[PDB]
């Protein structure tokens, strides 16, 4: 092909984001069932698309399509000739652009479960192809704020619930479909069948989007981009994302890709040596380990403000990385080549948050403090071989690259490491206490067979003083905070429902085996209210 | 004057340092026999009462080692029965056997299935195990096993691994057991302690709080007199309320109750406590609003120990200033407040007298509860007409929320902790769990954690939830909430209380950690 983009070589479904919190799930469902897909804000002018989508899905959003400033899509969505599916607010946009009459009932934006039945279209009982396999008793996550009291002009009913006579509508001749429920959330379990009925059966999309096929196509894409003599510089940290990206570059250019592992002194016990073993020996990546433990921990002394702490971690990491960068460039200069590309582990969810529709606000513009230092100042161009993949696709990509299935299932570990998991000032002793407390917590999770059921788990040190009974003297020591959640729909994570005997036995072991710990606390905050990490 | 040690048949337990010694006295109370405990160093000739019986507790020692603890040699010649428990069994074999019969093995503990020793050709057993004939689950102390019968003793109880798990003297009333009948691991231990107290010692099991009301009321009237005044602090807790109610039933308006609001009380509690004590219970009550005085002096104090020293110092300053305020009133014609009321319990006495090792190194006070346990004070309140809910509420510390704000205490951090506490306690009551929990509260943690306000990251403080179930005074575990309850309580606190980005639940037990935060 002339362009090796996934949207240029695969049948692509395009979702237009109208502001719903469930819009990214539409793309994720399509990726899981086999059809490649991308998402763009509703303000996207479809004439400027570098690819011709096989189908367009209009997502939902907290708006009423006939109010002032109500978001709309390009009028060319229906003039394009490809099938269109309107999800909730997309149903309102369909009635607005094609029916022209205000037929939406301005009910309050409330959601709830309902039983949906397909509409018999004949005396023989045929149903619309959008509900093939979803004929009777389908539990859906209805959006009552998008209810229609009348069929839009040129549309007929294909789905019906107890309260919504027009829960699903289809055009008489054009492939335009609309539904009042969200088929992308877990509250609609059979929704993945409906999204496949639209992509494959209605739009004719080929469900051949696999990591089995993408690994080879992406390696050719990297070799054609980088060339045959240029060198690539990247960063590694033992995490799943940085490991899959580094292994992908190694399989494309070999030793011409140089990975740099920076030790900020806040890694887990012997993590810097176990990661260097798997990268340099088990995977064959040309790795380089720089030990900046003293440089980080000395500047961390005194920084109590958590915002000022995160600034020092990023600023120092870049100064340390660019120093290892210039030293690697001098090694390549003695070889007859030069470093020209900087590896960045950007994922597709990272660009989703950058282009997600926030309503009648401002379209943001102008990529990271570390790549900025590599571009201007070092003269390197970015290379992001993961910017079109989700987290689960990266895990399957690493499995196709020969990486062990155990490593791709590891929990995410932040850049600053324990420095973020130490509330307030970060000292070597506070890191050592949090590291040993974390080792006990994760070990008991693994031995109990609960590691693959937790999205992320760690222990954090709290410098606040609580009291204990050391023999007979009253001792005041620091506090260990335990954190463990499970993600639901790549969001809405809730604290893992540990058995209460598991938490007590782990709290007793931590207080006994780790010094300077008087109390152990379990974080019960769920994700939508709070955050996953502590800082 | 006439302490309960003289008016009742009281079993005296001698403490050899075991963590279970206090349970011996507690079991004796719950079966109707009054009891007191004293360290093993107590000379019995200096006792202010004649004990109906003596119990030798266990301890982390071996009797034939250097510096090993010993009781007064007069215990076996007092004329009353003696029951040696574990280490008390060793002391019996030492003073009455004169030979080293202890095994000296490791001080390990474990469950075992005990069986009484049949004595006759008719299936008779010693009446210490009456009702405990066969298959008695006991908490054995393997470090107290004997290899041979002490001189003058015979077997009355056996386990499969220990042929001398329970011994008894041939003629004298001296008994020994290799297990703890005071722990919950021996669910029939209360039956054994009743056989020793009532059947063997002959003690009258008439100790009730119903009979102790009028006795203690007359005891207070004689100590104070009929013209002196006494001062007392009230907090709304069950201990301060019963003591104040008891004092009012004794001397009436000559007792003055002072509710000091330190600015660290629960939401509107100062008024609800005032209406309860002044209107429902009819206690002469005055309210001192020292909120600004406490909170101003707590600023800039980060050390948790210096806080408690300031809280206790200004608390006393308020009472000393309130006493002279009452004496100066012309309505009280020359009345002198010569006594100060304190709600000290017997566990507070036990802490100061418990055996801890062989080294063993002004307004008048009135302590009417200095001989009772927690469950006996609640029943005493029931005898005084106090409502059943007012006697079943969790204890509230003197400093209140001041020790429930880790580090510096400010009016804002108290208000946040006060609001987070209301949601936690109310959800516990609505879930029907208030009576199944010994203590429950919410504490503020000044450590910062990231949160999401719309879509901008913010840094707020932390709320710490703490709820424990406790039976003994030195044993408690974090209450096993349903994780749906803790999750629904966490999201509700963050949404409804300002300045809270995280909600944590304390899962630290009492055998390692502590109830309160500071």
């Amino acid at each position: 092909a002339e362009e090796q983009n996934p949207s240029a070589t695969f049948d692509t479904i395009l979702t237009l984001d109208f502001g719903s919190q469930y819009t990214h799930l539409i793309t994720r469902r399509l990726r899981e069932i086999g059809v490649y897909s991308e998402m763009l804000p509703c303000t996207q002018k479809l004439a400027d698309l570098p690819f011709k989508p096989k189908g367009i899905i209009l997502s939902g959003g907290p708006y009423s399509v006939y109010e002032d400033g109500a978001p709309h899509a390009d009028p060319a969505v229906f003039e394009l000739g490809v099938p269109v599916l309107g999800i909730c607010y997309g149903l309102q946009e369909i009635a607005y652009r094609l029916g022209k009459d205000n037929v939406v009932a301005g009910t309050a934006r409330e959601y709830g479960h309902a039983d949906l039945n397909a509409q018999r279209l004949d005396n023989q009982g045929h149903v619309d192809k959008l509900f093939a396999g979803l004929e009777e008793h389908v539990k859906v996550w209805m959006s009552h704020g998008d209810k229609l009291v009348k069929l839009p002009e040129g549309f007929h009913t294909i789905a019906t619930t107890a309260n919504s006579e027009y829960a699903g509508i289809a055009h008489e001749t054009k492939p335009v479909y609309g539904i009042q429920f969200h088929p992308e959330v877990t509250h609609t379990p059979d929704g993945a069948k409906l999204l496949r009925n639209f992509a494959v059966d209605i739009c004719g999309a080929n469900p051949n989007w696999t990591m089995s096929k993408f690994v080879d196509q992406e390696i050719l894409r990297i070799r054609k981009l980088v060339g045959e003599t240029d060198h690539v510089l990247g960063a590694v940290s033992g995490g799943v994302d940085s490991t899959v990206a580094a292994k992908l570059m190694k399989e494309a250019i070999g030793d011409r890709f140089h990975a740099v592992l920076v030790n900020n002194g806040c890694m887990r016990l012997n993590e810097c040596e176990t990661v260097a073993e798997t990268l340099n020996k088990h995977l064959g990546i040309n790795l380089t380990v720089v030990d900046a433990s003293k440089r980080f921990l000395d500047g961390l002394k005194g920084v109590t403000d958590p915002e000022k702490k995160r600034m020092f971690i990023g600023a120092t990491f870049i100064d340390v990385f660019e120093e290892e960068a210039e030293k690697i460039e001098a090694l390549a200069e003695n070889s007859g080549a030069k470093v020209k590309w900087f590896l960045q582990g950007t994922l597709y969810p990272d660009v989703i948050e950058s282009i997600s529709f926030k309503g009648p606000s401002a379209t943001i513009k102008t990529v990271g403090a570390l790549p900025k230092r590599m571009i201007e100042g070092q003269g390197m161009k970015l290379i992001e071989p993961l910017r079109e993949l989700f987290k689960d696709e990266v895990r399957q990509l690493g499995r196709e690259l020969g990486i062990a299935h155990e490593l791709v299932m590891r929990h995410p570990f932040p850049g600053p490491g324990i420095a973020i998991r130490v509330l307030g000032e970060v000292t070597p002793e506070r890191v050592d206490i949090a590291r040993k407390a974390d080792h006990i917590f994760i070990s008991m999770i693994r031995e109990a067979g609960l590691y693959d059921k937790i999205s992320q788990a760690y222990a954090a040190l709290d410098p606040s003083k609580a009291v204990g009974v050391m023999g007979d003297k009253r001792v005041y020591a620091e506090i260990i905070i335990l954190r463990a959640v499970e993600t639901t729909d790549f969001m809405t994570a809730r604290a893992f429902p540990f058995d209460n005997e598991f938490l007590s036995k782990c709290a007793t072991r931590i207080i006994n085996e780790v010094h300077g710990v008087s109390r152990v606390l379990y974080d019960i905050s769920s994700k939508p209210p709070a955050t996953i990490e502590m800082e």
